[PDB]
């Protein structure tokens, strides 16, 4: 069985020689020193719970049963496998996410970090996790790689795409001040967190205005946003090769009512995985270049495919900087010395029967450093009892420092 | 300036020290031994014309002006670049293609070879070519990388997709014997090269029946084939990063007449690049796994995305073996000791004014070895005055021998 390593060779799964037995005191997967006092193999996982969801585990016979171990079983069973993951980044991500999940007493949390220039997954973590070196008393719900198996309505994180589309289609000018007074579609209330009489395009992102974006959406054909979200990869498979990998939920509708058109512009009526959202934000970070994702190491250059005009995406990335500046909702994500471009917010959870219950997903997505993004990051916190904004700041701050990126502000 | 090498480090572009001069006998990009008898740089291209279209060239100042030299100019100007190309494969491909173009007195020819498991471009060649070590008296028409810049109607090469779709949608059973008598749609004649009263699904591919496939097409909604050809990458960008890279021509039609529906099933009303066709055939070879292409070296595994059910594609690949067996139109492509799965044929050329003239494109596309494809190959011969079938055999035979693939038949 081949070794799974991180992108620089750091060991993440290593086969370890153990003996089997086919006396009463010793015996009551046997250690070498105890078999002699009286052939098979087992796996050792040096990062343990830090990368458990991604790497998975094998069974008694050394067959892969979950995660990378199962997904690349034939490759491993006989080559090594260098993942795209950077273990320093993985460990810091896990640390911040795990402790944030604990502090807010949430059900779970997930974090994905993507290299903007390559499509590489540099970190992929969830909490609660489990120790793959000892699978015992670990509940099934703590084992899912939620970054790829769980889905949620992306809410405000789609809003930058609404502004890009609307500028692109001449529905609005960079000049424009929008009427953002709350209003009704039938009896459906469209309103923001607070009341704002009017806003700038920047303001529409800065205050995350649902009113603002719904008016942009209704000024264009229903097909516009369907086209833009798809270009950014929403509703499309992420293709890592991982078992349990999901492709979200995506409308397949020719005819849209007015309210549906409005709620699409603020991220309802579709669902994403944390990983698809990371890929949205990597396509924002490259200023409109779509690149396929990879959990295995990849050498640059990766040309990818331009799906949206650079100048439009640069403009909107600038607008997004306001979210993490005073007055913006993501102010708690700010990093001393760095420009960041983020969206933060909230989506109501779906219950057992598929009906909304009173519990929330909190999410922060973004790229840094804003003057030329290198990393796309997504932080999702499930049912904590801008909860995700500080976590994003702490994680992204660590990433920038570890990777020696020149301060920006 | 970085070195461009092949996938194993073989040099394909190397910077060479030359001096400049800012006497009457010597001088009349100066050699080192002559500058001393009395600082800048220039490029040397060891494979010369073999890889000229792909690699391109630089100008006096060492700026990239065509091909890889221009496409990856910023990367090179300072890193080396390992292409996906294997120079042994490139050289044999060029040799067979160049001599075939000469022998049939054709305007040009093009050949693309793709690794079925990785998306890698292993060979990309055209003829006539030119020597990039001396750009002088070389006409502009000999400089285009036609594999990516030229487009043609794919004709019979789409037919295997028609059969896959129709089996998949239950329009036909593997059992079925089809009425393949020539017929009219309005006054439009639908007929094959020769008359066949009836054919098996295999027979429909073996004899490349336009009648057969048009009946399959008309038995299904016009959207079916539009969907299948797109899954295989037709009408979609190839994303190598190469300047002049084209994405073919692709219908954008809600309403199809009967004749249009028929001619789509035998490969008219769209146009492809040799490279897009290579990617179609690589997706056939993987039994329905779509993988993005790469001119740079890529490490396995590459999961890609399943776009069509394996069992259907395996079935049709088997049917395709008949084309290169006695009775099939591609019999001259047969390789002693190997099973191959191919389509061969002809498309009428478009003239200056966009009207059909009496000149032809001949093409052979396929995968080998049929029992588990490793290579997808496309050979296109432009305006020779199954012309491409022997060339395919000779090229693919060389590839299989060079790569040490176990005989198959
Ligand atoms: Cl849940
Ligand atoms: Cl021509």
């Amino acid at each position: 069985r081949g070794m799974i390593t991180d992108r620089s060779g750091r060991p993440l799964a290593v086969s370890v020689p153990v003996k089997a037995i086919w006396l009463a005191n010793a015996l009551n997967q046997v250690n070498p020193d105890m078999a002699d006092y009286i052939e098979e193999s087992r796996r050792y996982y040096p990062s343990g719970e830090v990368t458990a969801h991604l790497i998975g585990f094998t069974n008694v016979d050394s067959q892969g049963i979950e995660g990378v171990e199962k997904s690349f079983d034939k490759w491993l069973t006989a080559h090594n496998l260098a993942l795209s993951i950077d273990e320093r980044l993985q460990a810091l991500v896990y640390r911040e996410l795990n402790n944030a999940v604990a502090f807010n007493k949430a059900e779970s949390g997930s974090a994905v970090l993507v290299d903007v220039n390559t499509g590489e997954v540099l970190a992929m973590a969830n909490s609660p996790s489990y120790n793959p070196n000892n699978l015992s008393g670990t509940p099934k719900e703590a084992m899912r790689n939620r970054t790829i198996t769980d889905v949620f309505e992306p809410g405000s994180t789609v809003k930058p795409m609404v502004v890009m589309t609307a500028l692109q289609r001449g529905v609005v000018r960079e000049n424009s001040v929008l009427n953002t007074i709350p209003y009704r579609i039938n009896g459906h209330e469209i309103k923001d967190v607070a009341r704002y009489s009017e806003l700038t395009l920047t303001g529409v992102l800065q205050k995350s205005s649902n009113v603002g974006v719904s008016k942009l959406a209704l000024a264009m054909p229903s097909s516009a946003l369907v086209d833009t979200y798809s270009r950014f990869g929403l509703g499309k498979a992420t293709n890592l090769g991982l078992v349990g990998e999901r492709s979200g939920l995506y409308p397949q509708k020719q005819r849209w009512s007015d309210i549906e058109r409005a709620t699409f512009s603020f991220g309802y009526g579709l669902m994403v995985t944390p990983l698809q959202l990371a890929r949205v934000y990597a396509t924002i970070g490259s200023y409109g270049i779509y690149r396929p994702l990879s959990i295995t190491k990849v050498d640059p250059p990766v040309p990818g495919e331009r799906v949206f005009p650079e100048s439009i995406v640069r403009t909107v990335v600038h607008m997004m900087e306001s979210v993490a500046l005073p007055g913006g909702g993501g102010v708690k994500a700010a990093i001393k010395g760095y420009r960041i471009a983020i969206k933060t917010g909230t989506a109501k959870k779906v219950g057992p029967d598929g009906r909304y219950i009173n519990k929330y997903i909190a999410y922060t997505a973004g790229v840094a450093p804003a003057s030329q993004p290198r990393f796309a990051l997504v932080v999702v916190i499930n049912d904590p009892q801008a909860v995700s904004a500080p976590v994003f700041g702490a994680i992204m701050g660590g990433v920038l420092r570890t990777m020696n990126i020149e301060p920006d502000a």
